[PDB]
């Protein structure tokens, strides 16, 4: 029992991370099989950030521009191409301790584990989720860029982001490992408008399940709802709406449980609309959206 | 900028998980140079747990019975020894991924990251503090015992601490690497008293300076107090009490934001007198205490 924030162990990560600098601009690569990935902006000084013409200065560059070390090691560039937002440099050495890998581009909702790394060497590990409106919350500084978000599933690591940006919000953007940024973001220093975003309604309900699971039943209440009539709440705290497969994706936990899904909504319909009342639920005093329904799951379960 | 509840990277610990079984019962084991460390009720049954008496226990078993498996491949037994609460099983092959190591004992309100293992196979890592009476409030499932706290500095994995129990209360109780048990528990399924918890106040403090450097600032306010009036709040609370050392540890913090130790203690004072009044810091709805002031610069800082 207990539940915690956790994220994927970051071993096979760590193995990947390099440092990739470009004349005065030094950020993190994720070095796969002979390739180097890294935010295209590593080519940008501070001036160029404004209005990059990412082509041109793409241009000036050479294979032998590109310094890429692995800890202490230096990697020989043999190749370089820009794809979407992000520069592959081919390098003549394939990791060693690349692991199996898949680059995937989440949904919104989804969660997946940060490695944060500066210079190429891991510093932290933090579970997040990308939310509804494509921004994550995470925690990044001045170096951060082309840290990477995964999953791990077995021995196999979807990639799922790569950091590149700091909006002046606090929040941060980046991309899938194909360079495309998920949401509206160009990597440029411009004032950018990250959407409304919303709570995920089926995460919350995901973690009310883990909630009960783990012995914090307080909220559960003697109601029931509809799907029409909890939406109605949903519409009015900014959640998002809450669909029949979302229902679906809840059918383990409420089978576990044996709390009919539109009963646990009428849970977090009342407690939407009369607070905690200074309670908690699992250490906290708000409703959780990180944990999506498998999370909970596989925490709950164990599954290495 | 961005504030998370970040573990270390848990790459150099990963390496070192074994599984180790005797008899019917499989827990994990931490291998370091040609040594096992695991908890000793791996040696236990169900029917021994109620009252077991381990010298009598161990002296039926020999190296032979003690099953060790890192990864698919098995190491050769060629000692086992007790010490405390933990066994100590020499192998013939020391790990060859055997980072630079040390056993600490953390004091009371120190953090720390798990890595939450099953079956020697690493399943998540969290972040979590040691509370003042000396639980931690983990995340573990039948099968996690053996699973390690560390900490990470430069490339030196200090092992804190290796889970070995679940109280009826569902907090958890383990002990440091030489076997010795944090708090009065003992490992026996017995009922346990954990004493009376109370809040980390430096810890609190800590994070109150690190969401005034992320931006949070709307429980600043134009009060001061002093170490003793503070004090008599923090009893009131169940709140550590601050000391003069707590003071000179948020030093570096109380420098970078210009914000006395005593001005930022009476924020706390309003906080903790007020409540939240319905807002949030650094998305939390109540009072953090598992940062210290080292996590927050660290965090703040970038150390890799
Ligand atoms: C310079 C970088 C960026 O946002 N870095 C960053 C990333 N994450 C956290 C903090 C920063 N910090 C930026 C200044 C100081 N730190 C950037 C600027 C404009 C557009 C793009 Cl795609 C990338
Ligand atoms: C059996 C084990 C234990 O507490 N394991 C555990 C540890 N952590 C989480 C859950 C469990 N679960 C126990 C039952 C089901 N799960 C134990 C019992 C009595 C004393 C000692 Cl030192 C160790």
């Amino acid at each position: 029992s207990g539940f915690r924030k956790m994220a994927f162990p970051s071993g096979k990560v760590e193995g990947c991370m390099v440092q990739v600098t470009c004349g005065t601009t030094t950020l993190n690569g994720l070095w796969l099989d002979d390739v180097v990935y890294c935010p295209r902006h590593v080519i940008c000084t501070s001036e160029d950030m404004l209005n990059p013409n990412y082509e041109d200065l793409l241009i000036r560059k050479s294979n032998h521009n590109f310094l890429v070390q692995a800890g202490n090691v230096q990697l020989r560039v043999i190749g370089h191409s820009m794809q979407n937002c992000v520069l592959k440099l081919k390098v003549d050495t394939a990791n060693p301790k690349t692991p199996k890998y898949k680059f995937v581009r989440i949904q919104p909702g989804q969660t997946f584990s940060v490695l944060a790394c500066y210079n190429g060497s891991p510093s932290g590990v933090y579970q997040c989720a990308m939310r509804p409106n494509f921004t994550i919350k995470g925690s990044f500084l001045n170096g951060s860029c082309g840290s990477v978000g995964f999953n791990i599933d077995y021995d196999c690591v979807s990639f799922c982001y790569m950091h590149h940006m700091e909006l002046p919000t606090g929040v941060h953007a980046g991309t899938d490992l194909e360079g495309n940024f998920y949401g509206p973001f160009v990597d440029r220093q411009t004032a950018q408008a990250a959407g409304t975003d919303t709570t995920i309604t089926v995460n919350v309900l995901a973690w009310l399940y883990a909630a009960v699971i783990n012995g914090d039943r307080w909220f559960l209440n003697r109601f029931t709802t509809t799907l029409n009539d909890f939406n109605l709440v949903a519409m009015k705290y900014n959640y998002e709406p809450l669909t029949q497969d979302h229902v679906d994706i809840l059918g383990p936990l409420s089978a576990q449980t044996g709390i009919a899904v539109l009963d646990m909504c009428a849970s977090l319909k009342e407690l939407l609309q009369n607070g905690m009342n200074g309670r908690t639920i699992l250490g906290s005093a708000l409703l959780e959206d990180e944990f999506t329904p498998f999370d909970v799951v596989r925490q709950c379960s164990g599954v290495t």
